[PDB]
């Protein structure tokens, strides 16, 4: 809606940074609203949904199992590993690692899962093979969050990320059971959501994944709608702002409030 576009541009002014935005119809794929749809932004932790999509694709092909238990050591642990740091002696299942990566944004969990598929270049090959010739992962946690200006590593475009998310949640790309598992991981309760979940009223469905990086990088991908069902994809990215985390949260929340108000 035009008034949401006015708020996206106001967010640019307040952050002193570029904001990328797109709304897709979940059923038809049609673009309802866009701003900088084909400019590149750092994915940050929003890639973890694409990762678990690649993992579920291999489960569907008989090349992986949700129940397989993986053992790791102290030397695998990177910064922010609230689940993986507790399971040094007993390990974790693929199921538990995808839950920890998407729901608890566990960085070690994302690295262990990247190891299962053969690293960042194999996530890029997965995406290339289902028709996303733009989105690319090049590095591991934590250095995929560096967000150097004009560096195309670990980047997507809003339009590419939105089309890919739609194909994972509703195509024939994953099986019915794997689609449900991916959206289930994205829907699960988190301790705090100061982004789209703060603007979302009771009765609305939201399945999302948020992102933060260096140089004021911030983002979110979401399937959401009224009446307890998703009916739209929303992708929001920003990079370059010197504004506090609180100020970046508030601007994305206000884009959400406008999206909901003018649904
Ligand atoms: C992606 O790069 C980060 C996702 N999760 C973050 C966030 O969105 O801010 C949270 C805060 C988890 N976290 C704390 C420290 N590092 N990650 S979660 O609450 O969404």
């Amino acid at each position: 809606h035009p008034e949401t576009l006015v708020k996206v541009k106001d967010a640019e002014d307040q952050l002193g940074a570029r904001v990328g935005y797109i709304e897709l119809d979940l059923n038809s794929g049609k673009i309802l609203e866009s701003f900088r749809p084909e400019e590149r932004f750092p994915m940050m932790s929003t890639f973890k949904v694409l990762l678990c999509g690649a993992v579920l694709s291999r489960i569907d092909a008989g090349q992986e199992q949700l129940g397989r238990r993986i053992h790791y050591s102290q030397n695998d642990l990177v910064e922010y590993s609230p689940v993986t740091e507790k399971h040094l002696t007993d390990g974790m299942t693929v199921r538990e690692l995808c839950s920890a990566a998407i729901t608890m944004s566990d960085n070690t969990a994302a690295n262990l899962l990247l190891t299962t598929i053969g690293g960042p270049k194999e996530l890029t090959a997965f995406l290339h093979n289902m028709g996303d010739h733009v989105t690319r992962l090049d590095r591991w946690e934590p250095e995929l969050n560096e967000a150097i200006p004009n560096d195309e590593r670990d980047t997507t475009m809003p339009a590419a990320m939105a089309t890919t998310l739609r194909k994972l949640l509703t195509g024939e790309l994953l099986t019915l059971a794997s689609r449900q598992q991916l959206i289930d991981w994205m829907e699960a309760d988190k301790v705090a959501g100061p982004l789209l979940r703060s603007a979302l009223p009771a009765g609305w469905f939201i399945a999302d994944k948020s992102g933060a990086g260096e140089r004021g990088s911030r983002g979110i991908i979401a399937a959401l709608g009224p009446d307890g069902k998703p009916s739209r994809i929303v992708v929001i990215y920003t990079t370059g702002s010197q504004a506090t985390m609180d100020e970046r949260n508030r601007q994305i929340a206000e884009i959400g409030a406008s999206l909901i108000k003018h649904w």
